[PDB]
């Protein structure tokens, strides 16, 4: 298929691109790279095997999107592209609003005026809310999620969901995206935050290869089983994969298609620690600081709908997870270059 | 105090702007005009009694909305304009969010570039959901509407609400209107609806003034009094003095100040029906239909909260809100002139 890949160049949307190559499917990649590098290109090409367009731009010029659309013959369009730091959705709502609701709304706008009909939609666990309920599973209503952000992908979500009840020859997949971690086997692709990372994964790679001093666990008073927050953890490989399997199933069947994403179990924060350890070769420092404002204790995703429906599910382990993290933390310690 | 009113045109919008221009602000009116017509301009000027200036433009425009505000010196931004029509939302809700949802974002993002720091804004009791709990009350959580209008009425209040955390300098009125009636009591200004009115009081307006057969009475087997549905109805005048008031008082008073606007009591279809039977002279013809999709039996607003902080509270009646309409109807069979 022909399929239009926003924010392909950054953490999994890059994964993703590898994976759809390696499928044989035919890719453009758009992306105004405000979060990753054109040095990831090559890299994709590679580790994919086939070469993907790429065109540097912003979803939030319809035109330009409208003009790619028919350009390309896209048949697909997967929907990564978005501002995605909770902390700073709190600081600067309106980049938030601007990036991800008006940009989705030009992207599926510069779609209907080109005639493109699918997509799958980068969503998130956030759009449950604060639900005591878990694991987690997509029969549930929605709740209120707490961060600009946070609300930005349940507003897209009933954009959608209304435009497909308004097109009801569209194909929609809403999936739904717990931890993402890890990186390409090769170690030669991988998550690359700019600053202070916010999530744990990286923190605690930067922590391991010397930059940081300790990891600060956010709380240790929850009550889970160690007293430290539980989530789910996914391989971005695993992730990508799935995107794959929802784009090729999914594709001309009408509707609001649904997924959670997840491993379907939860992981503390110690146990991720006590596997990245394992993964480095030595201890990672930590401390136990205050818990983070607004976080939960516990929850994760009930993947069995996905399983069923798209015969998907997750393959790589916690400690696949934090080995591709080391690895790729370990041979570029820089990142990609500039 | 100097005020750009958006929509300041149409229905709400007009009225608002000659309560303002009678209590001596300085009005520059932004629209459109895709629901209205320049031919109200010259009715504001003379029942406001001093001039306001007019710009045609779209709020979508972020460019032109900051030149507007640093231009005018404007100090409160008054924000009416926007998409309606509920069914018509259903049916193309990629417009109803751009126009909406984007298009207030586009003006408050063209505020923050100029400095303006005090906004109102045309909510509505959409925002309550289905809410069995009456009178609704400011104090109760959202719900979740049941159209792409009603959403994204909540959605803007989410995201102003967003904003003023990250900028909390700003004073934001959310203006909760419940079912806006009534027209001047000039007869020469009013709601001009093109095509088929949607709302209960226009349409029983066309039939009196002979354009109409009978009014379709949605549902006669709800559980109020007369098996009618039952609402709130509030007299356009009473509303914009609501907006005055809010206007003048909230002004550089930090935070999200939400407020009800309705007459706090409900009244039924019969009741409307009756009301303007006697205002016209002459029985209406009516008849009794299906149930409209979606509508429930019977909300008003809890005004209490406005009384108490505003010391606001509407003063005109239901008969008031027939005997205005039918004046404006009977006088302009035609509306507006082209
Ligand atoms: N990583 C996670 O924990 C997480 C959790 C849930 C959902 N998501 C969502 O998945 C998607 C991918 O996340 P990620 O981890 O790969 O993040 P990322 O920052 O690595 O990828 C986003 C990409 O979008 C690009 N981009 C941003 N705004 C754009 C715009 N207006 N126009 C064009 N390109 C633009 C960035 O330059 C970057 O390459 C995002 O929508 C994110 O919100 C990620
Ligand atoms: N009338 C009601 O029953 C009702 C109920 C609740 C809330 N509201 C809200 O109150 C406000 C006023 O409603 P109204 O009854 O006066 O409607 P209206 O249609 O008469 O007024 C809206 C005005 O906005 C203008 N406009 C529309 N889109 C615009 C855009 N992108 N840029 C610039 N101008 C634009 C239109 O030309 C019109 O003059 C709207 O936000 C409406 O959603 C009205
Ligand atoms: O320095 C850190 C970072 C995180 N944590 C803890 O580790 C867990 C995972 O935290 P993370 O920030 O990585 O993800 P969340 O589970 O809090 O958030 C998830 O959901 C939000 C949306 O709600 C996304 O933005 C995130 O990327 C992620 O998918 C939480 O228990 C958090 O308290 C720490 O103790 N220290
Ligand atoms: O031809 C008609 C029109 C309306 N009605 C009835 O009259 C009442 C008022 O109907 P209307 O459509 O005017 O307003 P609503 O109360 O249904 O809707 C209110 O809320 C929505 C948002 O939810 C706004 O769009 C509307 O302008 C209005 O403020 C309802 O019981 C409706 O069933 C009829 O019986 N016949
Ligand atoms: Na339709
Ligand atoms: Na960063
Ligand atoms: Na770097
Ligand atoms: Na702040
Ligand atoms: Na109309
Ligand atoms: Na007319």
């Amino acid at each position: 298929m022909r399929v239009l890949v926003t924010g392909g160049s950054g953490y999994i949307g890059s994964h993703t691109c590898v994976q759809l190559l390696q499928n044989g499917h035919d890719v453009i990649i758009l992306d105004n790279l405000c979060n990753s590098k054109r040095s990831v290109l090559p890299v994709i090409e590679r580790l994919g095997g086939k070469h993907p367009t790429f065109v540097e731009g912003d979803i939030r010029n319809e035109a330009l999107m409208t003009e790619i659309l028919h350009d390309h013959a896209i048949d697909t369009v997967i929907h990564f592209a978005g501002l995605k730091a909770v902390g700073e959705s709190v600081q600067k709502p309106l980049e938030y609003y601007d990036n991800n609701v008006n940009g989705t709304l030009r992207l599926i706008s510069a779609m209907r005026a080109a005639n493109v009909k699918n997509f799958i939609f980068s969503s998130s666990a956030t759009v449950y809310g604060d639900q005591p309920k878990i694991p987690y599973v997509e029969s549930f209503p929605t709740g209120t999620p707490q961060s600009p952000y946070g609300k930005s992908k349940l507003m897209v979500e009933q954009i959608l969901t209304d435009l497909q009840k308004a097109q009801p020859d569209w194909s929609i997949a809403l999936l739904r995206y717990f931890n993402p971690v890890g990186a390409h086997p090769s170690g030669d692709m991988g998550e690359d935050p700019q600053g202070i990372p916010n999530n744990l994964m990286p923190y605690i790679a930067q922590v391991a290869v010397g930059r940081r001093d300790s990891l600060a666990i956010f709380g240790n008073d929850y009550p889970t089983e160690d007293g430290t927050g539980v989530r789910d953890y996914i391989h971005v490989m695993d992730l990508a994969d799935g995107h794959v399997v929802a784009m090729e199933k999914l594709a001309n069947k009408p509707g609001v298609h649904i997924y959670n994403l997840g491993a379907g179990v939860g992981n503390s924060v110690l146990d991720v620690v006590n596997a990245f350890s394992k993964a480095c070769g030595k201890p990672v420092n930590y401390h136990f600081a205050p818990r983070r404002e607004g976080d939960l204790p516990a929850y994760w995703a009930d993947a069995s709908k996905a399983d069923r429906e798209l015969n998907w599910r997750v393959t790589r382990t916690l400690d696949e997870m934090a080995q591709d993290t080391w690895h790729w933390q370990s041979r570029h310690p820089q990142g990609y270059p500039d």
